[PDB]
This record gives structure tokens, sequence and C-alpha cells, in this order.
């Protein structure tokens, strides 16, 4: 039982991939999942208008906050589960979708994200690759544009080679109704500011993060 | 209350423990320091007798040994209190302000958490950038997020071309740390956490297995330790 | 602002056509009207499936919506297309002395909690209420919030019971059928699949605890007095107006 | 990783000096002490008052910890060892000596997996008896696993059959929460509810907060019990 709800900024969302727009595909990723509702949150009505041609829901926001507005006006209950999932991946598959839904409510976490193992340098040194420390029990330490964890002995000899420990963080949140209400309440955060990523506002107020282990011109198009 | 543990080193590119500085050796210069912050009990630890003489005659305490297995082995051969508030402090920093030293034993004394720790603000990018400085990322009240040898929190807009110049929000971590006797036993009964060895960072093992470690501004920013024979002229011309 | 909806069932095994059953000059279902009108509610819908209903209820100036319990407020909710955040007064037609007060009393607990739903209760003062599988205890948390409901007697008073059985404390609440829910929640309760629970005690409530999500409960403002479906309760409802 | 702390209870109306019951070579809580290494808590600490206790756990190379509700004397054991808020303890009973290891383990795992207060166990009852039996205590979980509510009445009650079943879930005493969150119980004011029904666990539904019940199909007063455990090891 839960809810997707698609943050579409704006032109990516309408760029097209084969036959159809990029938001068009992550609508059938979040409804392939089982999800109840799946609303998109837009600022144009460009996108809306295609979403609607889709057949999704569509709620109008100003242009994770975003799903606070939508959150407001559906009057979601604190209870109700929220799956994020960004309109930049239109080929997210419907099952991390699920397993991200499923894991926040076994859990009693605030929110639940994924990752996925780096086999890559390049990535592993890319500040727009985020990358994400854990604990032993999957909980997160820290989320950084920086090559965390730092391997000292062997980029201490150099860096065009990576070992098997870094985790690229994905854009797939779950949240409760309550925690997003929780989340727009609370002051921002300096370091979310410095870094440039929102989910450290929910680290520098204390709460944890449960993470799962799994933009520009694409290659998407051959792949789908 | 709280007790103070000395680990005199001796590993150096000499003979460190017992250097002279104006009079007196090095180790029981750590110790007047020690005394100053308050500790009802400071304990050397040491496994040369010749460090365990100078310590005695200085009316100073010793626990001849077999580096934070050497603490555990102290807290074991002296039976602390689980409860005991221990600070670990370094035989080479002959002008560690006790101030800071009482900063930590307070600080760990006041929460239910498992290590308390000091960090000092970072003015130059050389050592924002630099792998042996250790960088630390905080939470709304002082705990620490991470501990990371690369460059954190990374400051996206200004490090997107490069890294020549940095902020003011850095912090270096200094290694000082605070434990009860009962958390020290627990910790160096751990399996070693994998991370540990990757960023070869002790103190990542405590927030691996899930326990938080308390960090604060330095009250006083602390004089480097003393390693090499220029440091050596630098402290004793600065005592 | 907030709207009710009375459900109107013309069946009836004891009570043919209760909706139009007359009652000192008008039809129940209009006097329950006036009830929810008195509450403050700011649409009334009474929804029937029989058109002699809803020309009383056209009569004497109600609305009325052309239709398993909460289903049928389900499809209301769907013709009305009532938006999302909606508050919900579901009052039984079977209740023309129903308290407007505890209307606006769901209404307003509802109103100011982003929950899942928002009921009431009534002190049980006698023992045989207390074990008695038809009127529904629930237990609440410190803030209103129901632990469970059930037809078993609970909290259980350990000490009391190992005593007699013939005496109860003030602890004991009876849950009350009147509810109080938004609109984008009612229309999500209703595609969920029935939980276990639900099935066993025969308490549909228990699917909003099942499923993770919260029911306010708060004592009634006032004590209601009870539905009418029996001809002796049609005569004693007559007598009482 | 995990602390196991297990209160030596020494009364029994029927059973005189539990913890020192031999049974097959072995004090009842030497066994227990095992039952709790196997386990692999990284520390066991028995609470007891006595010094007989006491002197059969050192002996056999367990920790001991000299120590009004029973909550509060795991509370004392907490201060006493001073363990931090985020410390895991796992609280066995000294009078159930066949609790096999991987139930206190994955108590332990529920706990650290779910970011809970409180975690425990439950198993299904087969019998009418145990489901009317006000002792046995029964409790009704959510989708998730949440415990909805615990109670000595008979509870889900089943309305048409009771005018036994399949859905009946019996509540074990073996606990899982952080050092942090008994001290937060301790300092609560008792609640109103947990009076009513003499259940401790009821205080943590009434301010709130979540227990996690897991369930696994899977107690020594009297001299009967004695040998059911006896002639079992």
């Amino acid at each position: 039982s839960f809810v997707v709800i698609i943050p579409a900024r704006y032109g990516k969302p309408l760029v097209d991939i084969n036959g159809k727009p990029m938001i068009v595909h992550v609508l059938e990723r979040a409804r392939e999942s089982g999800a109840e509702r799946i609303i998109v949150a837009t600022d144009h009505e460009d996108v809306a208008r295609a979403v609607e041609a889709a057949g999704g829901e569509v709620c109008m926001t100003r242009a994770t906050e975003r799903l606070a507005e939508v959150v407001e006006k559906c009057a979601f209950s604190d209870d109700t589960v929220i799956v994020n999932v960004q309109g930049d991946e239109p080929m997210i598959p419907a099952t991390i979708i699920r397993q991200v839904a499923d894991n926040l409510a076994q859990r009693q976490v605030g929110m639940a994200t994924l990752a996925v193992p780096i086999h890559n340098a390049e990535e592993a040194f890319n500040p727009n690759a985020v990358k994400v420390v854990l604990d032993a029990e999957g909980y997160a330490l820290y989320f950084s544009r920086a090559t965390i964890p730092w391997d000292r002995d062997r980029f201490a000899e150099g860096l065009e080679t990576v070992g098997d420990n870094f985790l690229r963080h994905l854009g797939i949140y779950g949240y409760r109704a309550g925690f997003i209400r929780r989340y727009v309440n609370w002051q921002p955060s300096p370091l979310e500011h410095i870094e440039m990523l929102e989910q450290l506002r929910v680290l520098w107020y204390g709460e944890k993060i449960h993470v799962a282990v799994a933009e520009d011109l694409e290659r998407v198009r051959a792949e789908m």
C-alpha cells in the first residue's frame, strides 16, 4: 500500500527516447510497481498535458519539497508511504520501487533509499555521481560528491583504479507523508547547501536513512 | 571524575619519551598537562623501563604494557569500572592545553554516547586537500556523521573546476579521545570493520557498528605533537 | 468546512421502506438531514437508490446522490468527485435523533489531525455491555488513537476479573459507528485487500489499523440514542420526539 | 553488536532457588548463559541479588551484576555498565535454559534492522485453553508485524466461533531494546493502561512508540517443568 509521486522540474521531462516522453516511461515504471496512486508533480502545462494524455494523474506545483506541496493538496495522512522516484530515470526497474516502499514499511526509518555498486573509477571520482557510505546495518553514515570511502593505500598510488566498495546513490526516496511534512518544517541545513544534497538535512537533524543495495546526452535511447 | 592514559610512543625517524625539554623529559611534560586538567588519576602506558622510571620520579603512575589495545590492557590491568571515563592523551604533546583534555572528559560525561573527540577549523586549503589531515562532518549537535581522508563535505560549486581554494566550514579531527572503560573493552573486542581499513581510520569502526562519536571544536587550538628535531626546538624555545 | 453523507437503506426485514417511515409528520431520512444541517455541514448528500426517497429529500431541500457500506460511500465520493482533502462524515439514515454536536466533533477532530479516520466512543458503565460482543470496545493510546477495536472485553482488568465479572471500572469504551475521513482516504481504503483481522472480528475498522494507518477516537460529546430498525424502536423514537 | 542481560529470578512458590537447580550437571542459569553465548552476544551479564548465583556464574566465566519493576532492574544494570544509548540489549530470562540461541539473535537482528524502540517474539496459539487463559498474553499484529495491542483477553475475538481457531498469537517474554530506550521507558510516568492489564509493554503503546513482534513457532517454574526440561536436554 503505497503512492508514487514523480517530481518533474522541466527540457528533460519531454525529451524523446523511443516514441515516448522521458516522463511517460517513468509513469509506466511507477505503474508496473503496484503503486495505488501515481502522481506526477509538475510546474509546466507541457508536461502536465503529456502525463495527462498518458492517463496519469497530475498535481501542479510551484517552480522532495515539491512532494510536500503534493502531500498537502492531496491531504495524505501521516502514515501514507510515499516513494519519490525522479523523472530522470525512465528505465528504473519496477521492482526497486517496490523494494524501496517495502524497506520503508518493514523498518520504521524516516527515509529509505537505494544504492548500486560502482565498478568504474570515472564514476567514483565524479562529483555528479553521489556516493554513500554505510554502517553494518545498511543505515547511511554520509552522502557526498567526494570520493568516499577514500581508499587511502590504492589512492596513495593512483586514481585510475577503484576497489569494489563504492556505492552510487540513486534518486528513489521512500518515506511517509508525515516525514516530508517534518522535512519541510525543518530550517534548511548548512551542510545541504555545501554539497547540494537534500538528503543531508535528514542526517543533520539526527534522523536515519536506510539504504538497500540493489541528465545529458545519453545512450538510454539504445538501452530501450 | 576522569582518568587520563598516556601511551608513550617510541616509533620515530629519536628516543622520544625521554627527550629533554628544558630540564624534564617530554613524557613528564605531558604528565604535568594531564594534572593541570584535573584528572584524578594519570597513567603512563609504556614498555620501556627507563620511561617508567622517569614517570615514577616525577610522582606519576605507570602501567607496563606488552596503540588502543595498549589502552585496553591498562583498563584491564587497572580493573577500571565500566563507567570510568577515560581520556587518551598523546605522549608527544608536551604543550597539550589542559582545557581540551578536560573538554573531552566533560563532553563525554554529559552524553550517553560511545566516544568524544575534538576538531579544529581548517584555514589552509592545502590541509583541506591532504589525506593525512582527517576531515570530519557533524550533525546539528556535533555527532560525527563521518570521518574521512577525502575532502568532505564536498563544496559542490566551489570545487566544480579542480581544488584551488577553500571555504571556512572544514574541520580537521584531533586524535584526542574520551570514552568509558566499558566502551574501550567493547571497542577492542569488536571484529575490525571493513570500513576502518579502507580509510585507514580506527574511529570508523565506531560508526560502522552503529555507535556514535560526539565531536566539538577544541576550546583552544592545540600546538602540534613532537616528532622531528625542528619540532623539539620549536617546543623547547616555546616552553 | 465539511461534508455529510447519509446512506439511505430502503431495505429492512423488520421495517420495510425505513427511510420513508413517518415520524411525527416527516420521513426519517428528513429528520436525519435536519440533524446534519444542525451540525454546520456545508454540503449534505443523501445517498439512495430509490426515486421516492430522493423525492422526499428534495422536497425538503436536500441534495441526493442517486446510487458494501464503505463501498457505497465510495460510489458517492466518485460521482460527486469530492476533492481529496474534503472532510466527510458518514451519518446513518437510521438516526433521526443523532446529536448534531457529535457530527461536528468527528469533523473537528479529523480537521486538525492528518489521520486516516476519526471516530467516537462512549463510557461503558455496566458489566453486561463490557462483556457483550455486540458492544465494540476500543482501547486508546495517550493521544486518543485506537490501539485496537474488538468484540472481546478490553482492556482486560486482570485483578478485578480475577475476583468477578459482575462489575467494571471506568476504563471501558463502547465504540460508536459514526466516522470521519477525507475523500482521498475513503477512495483508497476501498481498494485495499481485506485484512485477515477484519474478517475474524467482523470489524472493518480493523483494516485501517492493519495497514498501519491511525484511527482517532474521542469520547462523544453527547451519548447518542440508538438507531431505528425495529418497529418497537420506531414507536419509541416517535414518542421521544 | 549486542549485549544480553539475564535476570536470574530466584523466587518461585513451587520452585525455590531456580538459578541453581541442577539440570544435567549444570545450574539452570549456566545453561541460559550458554544459550546466550551461542546466540553470538558480545557480552552476557547475569542480573542477580544472590551470592550463590553470582559464584556459580563466575565459576563458569560469566559476568554478573549484583542488583522495582523488572524493566527498572534492567535499567540499574544499564546505568551500572554505562552502555551508550545505541547499545542493543536483549533481555533473556534465567529460567529458560532451552531457549534456542537463534531466537535471541533473531530478536537482536529485528531491533537492529528496524529502527524501533522494542522488538519481541510470539508463537501461534493452538489450543483453546491457552487462548482463554489470562496468564497467556495474546498479541495482534499489523501487516508489517508491528504490535497493535497486547491483552490478557482473548484477542482477536472470534465473533461467530466464540458465541481453538487459527490466527492467535501468544506473546513471549523476550525483548530487544536499546539502552537509550530503557532509560526513556523508565523515566516515563506509568501509563493508566499497563496497570489495568498488568502488562509492562502496554506502556510502550500508550506513549505512541512501536513494538516489533516476530513470529517463530518454536519456562521453568514447577517440578513438573524441571523434569520436562531435564528429560529433554
